[PDB]
C-alpha cells in the first residue's frame, strides 16, 4: 500500500524537500534528517497507515521514521540510488 501512498505524496509537494528530482525518470527524494514538530512523511505515513492518532496520543518521530524506513526498505518495485537526503527511483 506505500507504493501508491508515497506517489501522491511526492505529487502533494505540501512535503519539504518531496519532490521529483527526475519526474521522466520517477527518481524522486527524501529529507532524512526527539521532537519534530513538522507535518513529516513519517508522521502523515504513521498517520495513514493507523499508528498515530493525532492529538490523543503523544507525538513520537522516531518510531514515525523508524517505521516508514522497514516499509520502504522491503518495497521490491523501490530502489535506492547510492552515491541528508536519500534518492529513490520507482520502479
Amino acid at each position: 500500500r506505500l507504493r501508491p501512498w508515497l506517489e501522491e505524496q511526492i505529487q502533494s509537494g505540501r512535503y519539504p524537500g518531496v519532490q521529483w528530482l527526475d519526474q521522466s525518470a520517477r527518481v524522486f527524494q527524501i529529507p532524512w534528517k526527539n521532537i519534530d514538530k513538522d507535518a513529516t512523511l513519517f508522521r502523515n505515513w504513521a498517520i495513514h497507515t493507523g499508528r498515530y492518532k493525532p492529538g490523543i496520543d503523544k507525538p513520537d518521530p522516531k518510531t514515525w521514521k523508524a517505521n516508514f524506513r522497514c516499509a520502504l526498505n522491503s518495497l521490491t518495485d523501490v530502489k535506492e540510488l547510492q552515491d541528508a537526503f536519500r534518492v529513490y527511483a520507482l520502479l
